[PDB]
């Protein structure tokens, strides 16, 4: 695998996007990896529906929580998952209307990354594409990042609390880092994304719980 990789820079990332005040980054987590594989199948790059991952996966609890696995089945079995123009999101829970028409990727499975192995999640990143995290994001440092690579010893590997993005990984001055997008809008952290310490006792829970979809 490469020592560095910026899916960014071969467009396999959408536009940051703002999750505003419902506990969707499960949803957020789960598009942006469908997003990567859609482009790295079909050649091109479009908003996935977070929203239709919302109002629509029962296993999960919309704005309450849930989980990037149980969203993937979902769109296993429904055999879709509309795009962002066919299923705006509106960031409250409502009944689902999932429109077939509005159909922009399907979903036949995911790969889940052992345990706490970040050698699995590069060599991963760096095979399949983006894959989905998460990570313990309660940190009041975490919350006030602008810039370099994160990272605090006071992060918990085991209280893992948000969903977010591995876009990619490299290393700063030195110092090896994971290419993190986050869903806080662009105002937030370094134009919405995050360096974090990668190879530093799986800094956060980092690769914790990491997965991804198969198409
Ligand atoms: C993240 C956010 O919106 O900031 C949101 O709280 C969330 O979904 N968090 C996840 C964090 C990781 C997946 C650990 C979460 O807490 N998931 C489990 C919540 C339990 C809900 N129960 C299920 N299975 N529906």
């Amino acid at each position: 695998a490469p020592d560095s990789v910026d899916y960014r820079k071969k467009g396999y990332v959408t536009p940051v996007k703002n999750q505003g005040q419902c506990g969707s980054c499960w949803a957020f987590s789960s598009v942006g990896a469908l997003e990567g594989q859609l482009k790295k199948k079909t050649g091109k790059l479009l908003n996935l529906s977070p929203q239709n991952l919302v109002d629509c996966v029962s296993e999960n609890d919309g704005c309450g929580g849930g989980y990037m696995t149980n969203a993937f089945q979902y769109v296993q079995k429904n055999r879709g998952i509309d795009s962002e123009d066919a299923y705006p999101y509106v960031g409250q829970e409502e009944s689902c209307m999932y429109n077939p028409t509005g159909k922009a990727a399907k979903c036949r499975g995911y790969r889940e990354i052992p345990e706490g192995n970040e050698k699995a999640l590069k060599r991963a990143v760096a095979r399949v594409g983006p894959v989905s995290v998460a990570i313990d994001a309660s940190l009041t440092s975490f919350q006030f990042y602008s810039k370099g690579v994160y990272y605090d010893e006071s992060c918990n590997s085991d209280n893992l609390n948000h969903a977010v993005l591995a876009v990619g990984y490299g290393i700063q001055k030195g110092n090896k880092h994971w290419i993190i997008k986050n869903s806080w809008g662009e105002n937030w952290g370094n134009k919405g994304y995050i360096l974090m310490a990668r190879n530093k006792n799986n800094a956060c829970g980092i690769a914790n719980l990491a997965s991804f979809p198969k198409m």
